[PDB]
């Protein structure tokens, strides 16, 4: 059973703990709790491999900034979450993920792009903008709606395999 380190980072307004509590426990949490440090762990077969998954869901303040270096740098994945009922969020992706780099001191690193509240009638923002911007950088995207869990498991293991992918 190999471990492996998924951290969440994501903006507010998300529902980050609709998509960590849904795979958890495999319930949906509509409620809004502010989060500051909620630690995670699921026993995953990923595709045979039974491993242990720890997550790690952070705040989502900025008032936290010193504090971010010390867990970008023992997150193996980085799960970035945001939602496409807002286009703000979407710019902020950039924000964390240049900040990211500088903490991985590579530029090889297996991190993808999801998208919740894809079940809402609100979506501004559109699967093509993410697509194309997800090809320069060479990223699979992934939508999945953690209400209706569409993909919740696949959006998992394919994180997984990535991982895997730069280890061997
Ligand atoms: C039970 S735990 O070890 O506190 C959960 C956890 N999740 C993580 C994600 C990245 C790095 C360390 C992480 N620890």
């Amino acid at each position: 059973m190999t471990e492996y380190k998924l951290v969440v980072v994501g903006a507010v307004g998300v529902g980050k703990s609709a998509l960590t509590i849904q795979l958890i426990q495999n319930h949906f949490v509509d409620e809004y709790d502010p989060t500051i440090e909620d630690s995670y762990r699921k026993q995953v077969v990923i595709d045979g491999e039974t491993c242990l998954l720890d997550i790690l869901d952070t705040a989502g303040q900025e008032e936290y900034s010193a504090m971010r270096d010390q867990y970008m740098r023992t997150g193996e994945g980085f799960l970035c979450v945001f939602a496409i009922n807002n286009t703000k969020s979407f710019e902020d992706i950039h924000h964390y993920r240049e900040q990211i780099k500088r903490v991985k001191d590579s530029e090889d690193v297996p991190m993808v792009l999801v998208g919740n509240k894809s079940d809402l009638p609100s979506r501004t923002v559109d699967t093509k903008q993410a697509q194309d911007l997800a090809r320069s950088y060479g990223i699979p995207f992934i939508e999945t709606s953690a209400k209706t869990r569409q993909g919740v498991d696949d959006a998992f293991y394919t994180l997984v395999r990535e991982i895997r992918k730069h280890k061997e």
